[PDB]
């Protein structure tokens, strides 16, 4: 299958741009990363940093995950992100999203050998 690490990359990594400047970024990205295929994924975050910089977060500040697991890690430095949030008017299969650009600390859950990001928990 798609590995948990690969799925994290597909759902959450967009190293190609510095920041979603485009009001329409989320409509395009949610579609092309297959997050609209079965339903409208209601919220999703994309990270505009190198893969190495996001993998390195698995070595940074250990914090509790939202689900109570202990394997979450907060970035020491702020990172360029985009939050995608489904609009009130969005109706599957025309998934519609508000695109919000921010510089925030990310929190990711890490798993495996090697120890890599598998889940995007939060930004702060
Ligand atoms: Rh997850
Ligand atoms: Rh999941």
């Amino acid at each position: 299958k798609e590995t948990a690490a690969a799925k994290f990359e597909r759902q959450h990594m967009d190293s190609s741009t510095s920041a979603a400047s485009s009001s329409n970024y989320c409509n395009q990205m949610m579609k092309s990363r297959n997050l609209t295929k079965d339903r409208c994924k209601p919220v999703n975050t994309f990270v505009h940093e190198s893969l190495a910089d996001v993998q390195a977060v698995c070595s940074q500040k250990n914090v509790a995950c939202k689900n109570g697991q202990t394997n979450c890690y907060q970035s020491y430095s702020t990172m360029s992100i985009t939050d995608c949030r489904e609009t009130g008017s969005s109706k599957y299969p025309n998934c519609a999203y508000k695109t919000t650009q921010a510089n925030k600390h990310i929190i990711v859950a890490c798993e495996g050998n090697p120890y890599v990001p598998v889940h995007f928990d939060a930004s702060v």
